[PDB]
């Protein structure tokens, strides 16, 4: 009973988490596994001011209001090659990746890894933070708060 959270670098206390590295994180479960990091879902403001301290990633996730892909550099294989806060308008499907928002973070860019998952709640999981340079904290315990989502 186990879960990776794949987490980045925060940019202006924005940061990307992926599920087990695999689109498999509803709406629902979004905003419970950002409130689990003490954090929110960005709103777009939020991940436009991070995107111009130097965020971008090549992969879907839930903001406030929307799914995204923030781009700097552009890329064919990444959000067809645009670049700003591409917004994802059609799609048949329900679940993706997320962003969250932590105020507490730095101001700009902060490559230091994630060493805790602070708000966590008494659960039956081993979750595992991963950082990108293979960096893991692991704890027992549970985000999800709705029941469609376990
Ligand atoms: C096109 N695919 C991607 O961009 C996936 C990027 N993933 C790849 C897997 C991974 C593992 C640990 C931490 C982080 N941030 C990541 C990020």
């Amino acid at each position: 009973n186990q879960i990776d959270l794949n987490v980045t670098c925060r940019y202006a206390g924005v940061f990307h988490v992926e599920k087990n590295g695999r689109y498999s994180i509803s709406r629902t479960e979004a905003a419970d596994l950002c409130q689990a990091f003490n954090s929110t879902l960005p709103t777009m403001d939020q991940m436009k001011l991070a995107l111009s301290k130097g965020f971008e990633t090549c992969r879907y996730g839930f903001i406030e209001g929307n799914v995204v892909i923030p781009r700097i550099h552009p890329n064919a294989i990444c959000a067809a090659n645009h670049t700003g806060v591409y917004i994802l308008v059609t799609s048949n499907t329900s679940h993706y990746d997320t962003y969250c928002f932590n105020a507490s973070a730095p101001p700009e860019e902060d490559c230091t890894s994630v060493t805790d998952l602070p708000n966590s709640f008494d659960g039956p999981v081993t979750i595992t933070i991963v950082n990108r340079d293979g960096t893991r904290y692991s704890k027992k315990g549970e985000y999800r708060t709705h029941q469609e989502d376990i």
